[PDB]
């Protein structure tokens, strides 16, 4: 149904046609890119700084990290939306390592839709501290883009790129890609 043809446009760069959305994978520093919006994967009080948040919230800086704690004690958030500081983007998603990455990605992609954003670039969401498993991050991930498709809300959303730190996670998605394609 709704999956084109896995290709390489430049090097270390993959993607395929979900829809009308472009879906790239590439490995690299996340802090490096520019999108509308970039999302990083924390802990439950939105403050943790190890792996991927710690890189995020060291280069998008202290006004970034004082936003996050002050929205944290607000309410009970299953998410939380910022400004992007000094990272290349418009704003941030903080979502949650731990939870349930399909439903993590769905609400990023809700929030773009939202904001009439074209462009988003996040990581292998769960595979840090969380310690979720790569195939089944992967999986979830290709399944929320997929449904967000199929139920005809991909209007302003174009491109969602997934930059990966490890090289070795970056296969796991390749092969998830490959088994999808037409
Ligand atoms: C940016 O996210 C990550 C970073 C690191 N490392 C930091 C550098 O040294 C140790 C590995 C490992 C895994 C992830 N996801
Ligand atoms: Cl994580
Ligand atoms: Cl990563």
């Amino acid at each position: 149904m709704f999956y084109g043809t896995v290709s390489s446009p430049d090097s270390g760069v993959y993607e395929m046609k979900i829809g009308s959305i472009i879906f790239q994978v590439a490995s690299g520093d996340i802090t490096k890119e520019e999108a509308d919006v970039i999302v990083n994967s924390t802990s439950n009080s939105f403050n943790l700084k190890a792996g991927v948040s710690k890189a995020i919230l060291e280069c998008a800086g202290q006004n970034v990290e004082r936003e996050c704690s002050q929205q944290a004690q607000q309410r009970k958030n299953d998410y939380i939306i910022t400004g992007g500081g000094f990272l290349r983007c418009k704003n941030i998603i903080h979502v949650i390592g731990g939870n349930d990455v399909k439903s993590s990605v769905s609400s990023v992609l809700q929030e773009c839709e939202k904001k009439n954003y074209s462009s988003i670039c996040l990581p292998a969401i769960g595979t840090g501290n969380a310690k979720q498993h790569p195939d089944k991050v992967a999986e979830a991930i290709i399944d929320a883009i997929e449904d967000f498709v199929q139920k005809g809300s991909a209007q302003s959303v174009k491109k969602v790129k997934v930059v990966i730190f490890l090289p070795q996670v970056l296969d796991v998605f390749y092969a998830n890609m490959k088994k999808r394609e037409g």
